[PDB]
C-alpha cells in the first residue's frame, strides 16, 4: 500500500523510543483521513525534541502532502531550512537534474528507482525544491522521492 | 545609493498609473525605515490589481530583503509561485549555475554583470533560490541580481 510503504520508510529514519510511536500514530491518523488540520501537526513537529532537523523536514514534507488541504498555510521555514541541501550548489545541480527526470513520472516505483542513484543530500534538496514550489510532481512521485531519501539516509547509518 | 538604484530598476518593470506612485512611496518609506511591517506590505502587494504575479514577486523579494526584519513571517506563496522560473528545469539549471557564481561575488556591479548573461527566466528562478533559503548571497549581490532581472525584463519590453 502506498501509504503503508511511506510510513515504513519514514519511521526507519526516526529514533527508537516513545516519540516514534507518536509519529507512527499521527501518520496513521492522517493517512486514514482522521486528525485533520495541518498547522497543528506542523507546529507539534517543529517543537518535538530528539528529532533531527532533517527528519522533521522529511516528516513536514509528508504531512503537507497527505493532509486533504493545507489551506493557505504557508510553507514552514523550519522545513525549508532542513531541506535546503546545505545551500551546496553541487547538491542543487543534482536536485534539478533529478527533478527534471521525476517530472515525467507518475508512479511510485518508477520515481523511487531513479532517485535511489542520488546522495541523501541531493535527494533532500530535491525534496526542498518541491516543498518550495519551484518544482512540482505527482503525489506518488513525491512519495517515491521521500522513500528513496529515507532509504539513502537509513543505509548510511 | 544602491537602494535608489534598486528602486529605479524595479520601477522600470511596473506599468504607469497611480499604483506605480504608491509602490515608489512604499519603497522609499521602507528605505528611510518609516517603521513599516512586512506582513502588512506583503498583503498589500498580494492584493494589488494591474501588477502581474512576476512583478508582485520581484517587488516582494525587494521588500523582504530591505525591511528591518521579517518578524518571523513565513515566506509568501505568491512570491514562491512567481519566482519559480515556471518550474522549468532549464531555467532552474541555469539559476543554480548563476547562484554558484554569485556565491563568491562581493560587489553590486560584479553580480549585476554576470547576472545579465542569463535569461530573465533563469534570473527569476535564481531570485527564487534566494527567497526560498536554498541559496544565500550578500545583500549587495542580491541587489545586483534583482536589478539584472529587471533590466532583462525591461529590455524585452
Amino acid at each position: 500500500s502506498l501509504l503503508t510503504e511511506v510510513e515504513t520508510y519514514v519511521l526507519s529514519i526516526v529514533p527508537s523510543g516513545p516519540l516514534k510511536a507518536e509519529i507512527a500514530q499521527r501518520l496513521e491518523d492522517v493517512f486514514a483521513g482522521k486528525n485533520t488540520d495541518l498547522e497543528v501537526l506542523m507546529e507539534w513537529l517543529k517543537t518535538r525534541p530528539i528529532l533531527s532537523p532533517l527528519t522533521k523536514g522529511i516528516l513536514g514534507f509528508v504531512f503537507t502532502l497527505t493532509v486533504p488541504s493545507e489551506r493557505g498555510l504557508q510553507r514552514r521555514r523550519f522545513v525549508q531550512n532542513a531541506l535546503n541541501g546545505n545551500r551546496d550548489p553541487n547538491n542543487m545541480d543534482k536536485a534539478v537534474k533529478l527533478y527534471s527526470k521525476l517530472k515525467s513520472e507518475i508512479t511510485f516505483h518508477g520515481a523511487k528507482e531513479i532517485a535511489l542513484s542520488y546522495s541523501a543530500g541531493a535527494l533532500a534538496s530535491c525534496m526542498g525544491l518541491i516543498y518550495n514550489r519551484m518544482g512540482a510532481v505527482t503525489t506518488e512521485v513525491a512519495f517515491g522521492l521521500v522513500c528513496a531519501t529515507c532509504e539513502q539516509i537509513a543505509d548510511s547509518q
